[PDB]
């Protein structure tokens, strides 16, 4: 049986619940909640689990359970060690790197002064990032030295110890949008334009979003990001960059409730069924 | 050649610099605080270094710096992925339990009604531990429910979302020490009772060391022991070893058998 | 008019806002998270105010909003001084103690060291508490020295500032229930006993409630406690001790959604008339 | 007779302790850390004190002990009222509105989308400021939009809610440099520039200092004010004044002052 894991539904996990069942797929919903996850004892909520999908908002939370399920031997989509790549961005920007895909000048500083060097020398605006959160939290667009000096010292004075990491990196000129990629194992299925006057271009900042026809750019690299982070299913975030596409952010948790009806595709059944053909074995 | 990584050192690490000095290893010392890590322009510091031994002791700033070098192809000991599984209790516990390796009964929960109820199963006393290090600050053995309900509040409402994650084990009853076993690649090289005193290697000590260590993923690890009424039962696994009194203690070149490896790393 | 300071809307304001209808009193909602608070400009949203009565959840917000209506100049239920006294238990203590009425032995610790001593010197059990925080929040009953230590451990390692002052209490052995009595002015209207199994007698933790009904030294004893804190609208919490009634907190911003059918009192309607008919002036 | 309060002594607590002797003061010194604060219990380090001097570093401790020693009916410099006040800058500046003093235009607001709104209405640069005291750490000139909005979620995201009272104040160009008056009761002793060079007295000076040291609940306290291009603006009001170099800067017995004040606060 697929167990889908939670602990919030959204529309993306009833959107998830509708094409399981109009898809014939025996599944049962997980509140991870309420899960006693004790190591050589299968709880009660996962006997007759064949495969998981790890839809849980919190993403401690959700590695937490992946991990489990490994643990018990029951196949999650994503496995842990996508959701670790992909929960940290210097861990991300690292896999990239090595991959030798595109993407904005980046920098790690673990302390103060290395951070006010390296913002210093990549010139204003510069991005300053946390290494861990998501939703875009806590970025920061800093455009002078007092700025910068404000910000390090609200992270050092309030933040706890992964605060003290400083993810900086280069301020890209976009066109007013940024390019979001839902790539479902070896395939890139679809993608949005999300179109801003915010540099950050979610739906809450007065942000609106259309279809992005798949280039062959575009699948490349989205699939290659995809494959840096250990593969899955994974939303793939790129910028249009005055030297290229760049990739920014890779999603291991993907939202697509809108995204169905922007593009046409049936991202939930995708996703369904490369939980039940292929990750289940 | 080598470079140590360092931000801060400690008697261990002039032992390394004093070991790789007196075996004529050519090495550096690289101050990972002042370290340019800037993705695609390797650093002059970093110029002709083939291997790299982590030695921070910030465990954040130790695997950023071990995930850059990585970038850059060069080698470190430890490796960016046993560190982390290293430095998660639940990470280590998991991987220990798919490699079939004794450990106290573990458990851990995400929300407060349900860590009650398992810590009622497991029956009290039981251990409450952060997932995360501490670097042993907030281990409670917690004998009753209500110590038990307002130590998960406490956590939950005061702690960061990693204090959200409840991490629940048997308490284990045990001789009043515990054994801490140095692990070099495929071997335990020496073990102390922690007024340390040597823990002379025995069969089960080495293979059940050896067993952890590879359970993370390999390297230069420190494992944790309990002696309990049913066998040797591993703790935790410690990606950066503390080892200065040790030397002494055990009488084994720990320094140098932790070179010596990281000499063989160097080859990929 | 009569403005209801609010940020969350309970079942205790939708009764207000009733009972002022029912009353004719004319009156408004103001949403405190929007307010404007400029030193020396009125906002929009207070022209024509003439009284206001402060029931947000926040109590920093209900404070910081107390004080900006007395710099306007309009009367406010509850008056800064009472809220700030009411929010933290060692102001409260104090004060209490002043006014000679009878409370547990109480005492304060500023390190961990005079905490654990006097946590000894009480006697297991002993009760912890924060010195700042409200619905029962935080509180310990500590049965040992290892929960002790374990406890101010936790409080060192992630609190603030304001959990490193340690408010040590006298455990009380309670008849199963505490009281709480509701004081208008100089008037106790209305008291229930909230009954429990568990030492924290709320209603979530599987407790009930009935009415207390009005004795002299209930009455007298609630009185003193209001006027103590500087008087005005507030919940005292006393306990059924061995050496007779003991109190133990006031409570700034009172609920009785539940209380006006246990006891048949209109507390809003009292409520409304204090603010109206002798607040306002 | 007196008792000074204190938990970490500074130079200023010796001068304290040096004057008194040199006066001839009776007076101990209480080292409030281990000072038995039970209520109902006068602990012996108490017999027969008959007014303090509140000096501890911690004010959040300073408080704590204000207030117990009301409750034994021994007057305190300061009262917890005036300390209370002075230690959240909204309480300030709430105080200062009803007095009728002037100060920099400010606000409060307890959401990030109206503290964004009002930060555009008052125009860039503006002020942020915590509202409880760092002692100066997280003060920040906001000089645009984003750099407001980021602010003001770190403050949100990270803080206490403490930091989700956002308090704004307008930019005040003057001329790189303080005023700090030092008021004891009804009057100023002494100012300085803040290299601190002393501020002679003048009457604007002396008026508003006092004015505002009455708006708190009046006692022994430093009052900043600014020198605007509208006149003179007070800042902050400070409970628990530093005054070890500008006893030499302003050639005013500072620590003398403030023992006969408490001397007179001993009458009750
Ligand atoms: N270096 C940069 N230059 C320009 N824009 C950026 C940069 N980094 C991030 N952004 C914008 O900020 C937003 C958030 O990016 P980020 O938090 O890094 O990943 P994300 O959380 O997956 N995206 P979002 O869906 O907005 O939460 C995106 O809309 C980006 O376009
Ligand atoms: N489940 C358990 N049952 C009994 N004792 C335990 C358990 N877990 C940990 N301990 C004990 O708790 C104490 C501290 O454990 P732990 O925090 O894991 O090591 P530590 O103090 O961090 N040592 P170090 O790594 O050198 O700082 C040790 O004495 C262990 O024996
Ligand atoms: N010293 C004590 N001895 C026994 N019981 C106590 C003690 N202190 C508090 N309690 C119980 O714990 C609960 C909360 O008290 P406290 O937090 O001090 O005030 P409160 O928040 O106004 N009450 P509540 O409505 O439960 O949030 C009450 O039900 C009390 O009966
Ligand atoms: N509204 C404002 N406009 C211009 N400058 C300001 C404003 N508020 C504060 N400042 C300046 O900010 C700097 C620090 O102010 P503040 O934090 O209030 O004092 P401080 O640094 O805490 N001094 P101390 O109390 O001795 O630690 C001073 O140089 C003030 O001149």
């Amino acid at each position: 049986m697929l167990a889908i894991l939670y602990d919030r539904i959204r529309p993306d996990e009833r959107m998830l619940f509708e094409r399981a069942e109009a898809l014939g797929l025996p599944y049962k919903k997980v509140y991870v909640p309420a899960l006693p996850m004790v190591l050589g004892e299968r709880p009660e909520a996962l006997e007759g689990v064949t495969v998981a999908l790890e839809r849980c908002v919190s993403q401690s939370r959700g590695l937490a359970a992946a991990r489990y399920l490994t643990a018990l031997g029951i196949p999650v989509v994503n496995r842990p060690e996508v959701i670790e790549a992909c929960g940290d961005k210097w861990a991300t920007s690292v896999a990239l790197a090595k991959a030798g895909l595109p993407q904005p000048k980046t920098a790690l500083a673990t302390d103060r002064e290395e951070a006010l060097r390296l913002m210093e020398a990549f010139g204003y605006p510069v991005v300053l990032k946390p290494v861990i959160g998501s939703w875009g939290r806590l970025l920061a667009k800093v455009t002078d030295r007092a700025a910068a000096e404000a910000l390090l010292e609200h992270k050092e004075v309030l933040g706890g110890f992964q605060h003290q990491l400083f993810y900086i990196q280069e301020y890209v000129e976009k066109p007013g949008r940024d390019i979001r990629v839902f790539v479902v194992g070896e395939r890139a299925i679809a993608a949005i334009y999300r179109r801003s006057a915010h540099w950050i271009t979610n739906t809450a900042r007065g942000g609106q979003a259309e279809n992005c026809p798949l280039t062959e750019e575009i699948a490349r690299l989205s699939v290659g990001a995809a494959e840096a982070v250990g593969g899955g299913v994974v939303a793939v975030d790129l910028f249009e960059s005055e030297r290229g596409l760049l990739v920014n952010e890779v999603n291991h948790t993907m939202e697509f409730k809108n995204s169905v009806h922007t593009t046409g595709v049936d991202i939930p059944g995708e996703i369904l069924r490369y939980a039940w053909e292929v990750a289940r074995g």
